């Protein structure tokens, strides 16, 4: 069964698109075949996204996969809530209960609010970027007044890439106006590695400072350049590489050709590529369930024009969303369970910390059991020569 | 000269639409006549705004007037920057330098940052709503670290109207 799927990939998301095509080979079946309409177009031009949206809406696709920006978070949810076409995304989570929006990336603020209580921080800075939204900023400001904190929040993403070394000197000099040791970065991993190189430029990676990287790709960032500087860096890795379900995929990952699959011949993988591979598992499990339920949705382009006034819904597409939220499968990021909004529940966020040996789990996060520490201390191996001032 | 204009008014903006029609009587001339295509539609459903947009774009209008939401701030600027049709709005100001976006409401943060220095405040709360954007929140948080302030920011708009007395 040739089933039309979505292909709204950004330009430069090819490692995610390679890991998409890995699932296109791995999760293919003789029951049904996914029919790509790949649209490698920019995500900021939401008009160009809309033309890429309405072109596949003219195809009569049954499920749409792709990313979205904060310039397009209000775009896609306005279309998919009205046109009743389900959408699958690994991008940053939404805040409103939107129908037909199935998001692969779990929430991060619940582990992070658990983590600040674990470090018992009250006076700390919070550098951030606007692009993934500001609900995480809204989350920490609510617990700022609630737990009586002293937060120094500065948006760092607005500075251009032309002079992002001169202003960032003055940024930490402004942080030395209160002499903060506790910086929680919230940026893209390219912008994270920029800020790390600024810390390397000024030497705040020494002992005394502490850092928290607020993304799921903690292993994706360069830790070797700041492994032995002195500061302690915490983070989160949603995909445990020690899992054999992950490790057999990693053994299949690096062996692939870079000329065929760019970004594949690597030791590790981005979590955005991993959830993309996990999204193909969900879409395969969906239409296997529609094959088991024997509910026919096989329409032509009856969707047609997106400018239909009024645009009529088609309830077979509503049943698609109903089957997506019923999918209870495992993944590379653990158990994938959904609410009535398609958002992930009963997942596990691994608290990772940079140590002398490198990145290392100290515990995992749960939605109910909030922080559970692991007892894998290996006697600590050292006591690191306690600094005695006098 | 009958010149097609925009009419993207929200439902319930009729006092603004009345004061629009006051200017339609007061600023009319025999040189040219403004040709309304009034679309009293909701501003949150940006899909419904888009159908109201493309209908006047099918008319071949020359300037478009109306409001926009934070659900439609990225909508209208993406259309007007690409389709090269000018847009006129009294709504909350944009942050990026967008072509074909003419905004009637002036900035407010410059007076407000002047005002906190006038009252010499450092420890203060800041209740706010998300709907007009959060750049004003971004403005006061930049001067919070710069002027060594103690800001208590709480988004109050997320609470529903059903129990907005108990919370």
């Amino acid at each position: 069964n040739s089933i039309q799927i979505g292909g709204l990939f950004p330009r430069g998301a090819d490692q995610e698109y390679s890991a998409f095509r890995v699932g296109m080979v791995q999760f293919s079946t003789s029951e049904f075949r996914l029919t790509p309409h790949i649209d490698n177009l920019e995500v900021a031009n939401s008009f160009a996204v809309t033309n890429a949206f309405c072109s596949q809406f003219s195809r009569g696709v049954y499920a749409i996969f792709g990313f979205y920006d904060k310039k397009s978070v209000n775009t896609i949810t306005s279309f998919c809530g009205t046109l009743h076409v389900s959408f699958i995304t690994p991008s940053f989570p939404t805040d409103g209960t939107h129908p037909f929006v199935i998001q692969m990336r779990p929430d991060l603020k619940g582990a992070l609010l658990s983590l600040i209580e674990y470090y018992q921080w009250d006076k700390f800075a919070y550098l951030y970027d606007s692009d993934r939204g500001l609900s995480t900023l809204q989350a920490v400001l609510d617990s700022a007044a609630e737990k009586k904190w002293q937060v120094t929040a500065i948006n760092v993403g607005n500075i251009n890439n032309d002079k992002k070394d001169e202003t960032y000197r003055s940024l930490f000099q402004d942080l030395e106006l209160k002499k903060e040791r506790r910086v929680i970065l919230d940026c893209e991993r390219d912008k994270v590695n920029d800020i790390v190189d600024q810390v390397i430029t000024i030497g705040k990676h020494v002992k005394g400072y502490h850092y928290i990287i607020a993304n799921l790709g903690f292993t994706d960032g360069d830790l070797l350049k700041i492994q032995f500087g002195g500061a302690e860096v915490s983070g989160f890795q949603i995909v445990d590489y020690d899992d054999s379900l992950v490790s057999k995929f990693i053994e299949r990952w690096s062996t692939l050709e870079e000329k065929e699959y760019p970004g594949a011949h690597t030791a590790t993988i981005k979590y955005t590529s991993a959830l993309t591979y996990d999204a193909v598992q969900v879409m395969t499990e969906a239409f296997r369930n529609l094959r088991k339920q024997r509910i026919e949705i096989s329409r032509r382009g009856n969707a047609g024009d997106c400018l239909a006034n009024p645009a009529v819904p088609w309830g077979q597409g509503v049943e698609i969303e109903r089957a997506l939220k019923q999918v209870q499968v495992e993944g590379l990021s653990g158990n994938i369970k959904f609410d009535q909004n398609g958002k992930r529940i009963n997942y596990t966020i691994n608290i990772m910390e940079l140590k002398t040996n490198g990145p290392r789990k100290i515990g995992y996060w749960s939605e109910v059991d909030k922080m559970v520490l692991t007892e894998d201390d290996t006697s600590g191996l050292e006591q690191k020569t306690v600094v005695v001032t006098t």
